[PDB]
């Protein structure tokens, strides 16, 4: 973007950096500098995406000049030339930035790149449509007037007035306070959420320094957890564990999910050192302590499982081949399967702890397919 310097007032550069902020906002830099001066000057602005009201320009067209007017038309602005009764209603275009010309010339674009087809198939319909494009044609000889309408709910949509400061007598613009219709239409304070901070902190066994990782994960459709990932430098020690922050002190959670679609291999998921997880089609189940403590997504999951079983095989109790085993090999096709979409298995995470998660697509409705089991672990076989 060529911008005047003020420092020496030839032309600059101006860069613009913009980033989305919660509830239809913008924060827009714009960050200006001159090589030929050294000048550079950067101002900061926000933006809501919505204006306060809807608009609506209605442009008597009369001169070259008018049909020369830069248009900007966001997807939500309908356009009429009602002198033709011709109408673009709201999202049959993505948003533009156009002349009024350049309005007309793309409409009879859209009505007449396919004329030949439709006169080859059907003549009749194809005579009226090219009968409105005459007309549409017709407007660019500008031997009458004609009215422009835009009108857009969202406010965005923007005629020039190539008058200057001067008054714009030929283009009436009227503000209007949305209709609940027009609201919902366009999808209608803060959201200050920190969903993880992660501090390297002590060795909780010898007090050495750095060597834990500790992860706060606060998001919204699960309680409080706290990972922490040990490898310690100075004692070996090692360890990975979730524990919860709240008050509520959690109930063993069996999560069942039925895989029924490629979109359930973008589902969040968090495995605690204490989640078994099997794939009961496969006759599989993974140890509590593996490939956990981390934030990941069932695809992850499932290629990690991958890895770990099919890519590092071995035997132990016989004298078996370890590379030439028959089941090894079949559950690396139904896997395989399963990540590719083509198959459907049910896949359960279970954690006597309730330290683990699976996103629910459907929240804060239930979702058809997952079912989540509370229960209250009393023995462990271990020793308690
Ligand atoms: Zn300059
Ligand atoms: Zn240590």
């Amino acid at each position: 973007i060529e911008s005047l310097c003020m420092n020496c007032y030839r032309n600059g550069t101006t860069r613009l950096l913009l980033t989305k902020i919660p509830f239809f906002r913008e924060i827009i830099v714009s960050s200006f500098s001159c090589e030929h001066c050294g000048w550079n000057n950067t101002e900061i602005q926000s933006a809501g995406r919505i204006q306060d009201q809807g608009v609506r320009y209605t442009l008597t067209v009369r001169s070259q000049e008018d049909m020369n007017r830069e248009v900007v038309k966001t997807d939500s602005a309908t356009t009429r030339i009602p002198e033709l009764d011709f109408e673009i209603p709201a999202f049959s275009q993505k948003g533009a930035l156009t002349t009024v010309e350049g309005l007309i010339s793309r409409a009879i674009s859209g009505l007449e790149q396919d004329q030949p087809t439709r006169r080859a198939v059907e003549g009749a319909i194809a005579e009226r449509i090219d009968e409105f494009i005459g007309k549409l044609k017709d407007l660019k000889q500008m031997a009458s007037p004609f009215t422009l309408v835009i009108d857009d709910p969202s406010g965005n949509s923007f005629v020039e007035n190539p008058h200057a400061p001067q008054k714009d007598n030929a283009l009436v613009i009227t503000y209007y306070d949305r209709t609940p219709q027009q609201a919902e239409m366009l999808g209608l304070e803060e959201d200050l959420r920190n969903e993880v901070l992660q501090f390297n902190t002590n060795c909780p066994e010898c007090n050495a320094p750095a060597q834990t990782n500790m992860k706060l994960v606060q998001i919204p459709h699960f309680k409080e957890v706290i990972i922490m990932a040990t490898n310690c430098e100075n004692c070996g020690h090692r360890t990975n564990e979730v524990k919860s922050g709240g008050a509520v002190e959690p109930l063993g959670t069996r999560i069942t999910l039925h895989i029924t679609d490629p979109s359930d291999m973008t589902r969040d998921l968090l495995k605690s050192e204490t989640c078994s997880v099997e794939i009961p089609e496969l006759e599989f189940e993974l140890g509590m302590a593996v490939l956990g403590g981390k934030f990941t997504t069932l695809e992850g999951l499932l290629k990690d499982i991958r890895e770990l079983v099919t890519k590092n095989p071995f035997t132990l109790g016989d004298s078996s081949n370890p590379d030439q085993s028959e089941k090894l090999q079949e559950f690396s096709q139904k896997l395989g399967q399963i990540i590719e979409g083509k198959m459907k298995a049910h896949f359960i995470m279970n954690d006597p702890a309730g330290n683990s998660y699976l996103q629910n697509v459907y929240a804060p409705e239930d979702d058809p397919e997952m079912k989540v089991e509370r229960y209250k672990r009393t023995f462990d076989q271990n020793e308690e």
